[PDB]
């Protein structure tokens, strides 16, 4: 038993809700919140800009030190950093950005990072400003993640569509 509430169950291990991940994170304090990161951990907009704003820019400060030490992430890769006031940990995962021409097949590799964590609160990778089809992203999520994932979908219209079209 865990503290996530109001989710619809899609599969044995995947759950979905219409929610603001920042507010969902603020109430649940999950062990892991996933950020829709880029390779530079520049949290300017989308989910990343919202999560970072909710941390009063502490996420960005921590991220800049991470990059200065380690260099950029790989597309499809991830790193674990602090969850600040939102979660114990933040798993920064880089899905491919279609608006940069990145290979959508890397989306499966991106979701594989979730399997290193037993339970996660997450957005749909490569959705939103990353330019992928959220329905495809949901399919890859279901077919790749084996751990327990609670997907927060900000847009109510999109949430309803994802549910109605789910196979
Ligand atoms: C149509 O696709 C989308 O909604 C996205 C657009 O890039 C992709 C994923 N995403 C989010 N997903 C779950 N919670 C979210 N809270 C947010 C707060 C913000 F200020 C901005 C975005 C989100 C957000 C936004």
């Amino acid at each position: 038993v865990n503290s996530f509430s109001g989710y619809l169950k899609l599969t044995d291990n995947v759950y979905i809700k219409n929610a603001d991940i920042v507010e969902e994170a603020k109430k649940v304090k999950p062990t892991v919140v996933v950020n829709a990161a880029n390779v530079y951990l520049k949290h300017g907009g989308g989910v990343a800009g919202a999560l970072n704003k909710a941390t009063n820019n502490a996420m960005q400060v921590e991220s800049d030190d991470y990059i200065a030490t380690n260099g950029p992430l790989k597309v499809g890769g991830s790193c674990v950093l602090s969850g600040h006031n939102l979660a114990k940990h933040c798993l920064h995962v880089v899905g491919p950005n279609v608006n940069k021409g990145e290979d959508i097949q890397l989306l499966k590799s991106a979701y594989e990072n979730f399997n290193q964590h037993e339970v996660l609160l997450a957005p749909l990778l490569s959705a939103g400003i990353f330019g992928a089809d959220p329905i495809h992203s949901l399919r890859v999520c279901v077919d790749t993640v084996r751990t327990n994932v609670y997907l927060a979908v900000f847009d109510k219209n999109l949430y309803d569509k994802l549910v109605s079209s789910f196979l």
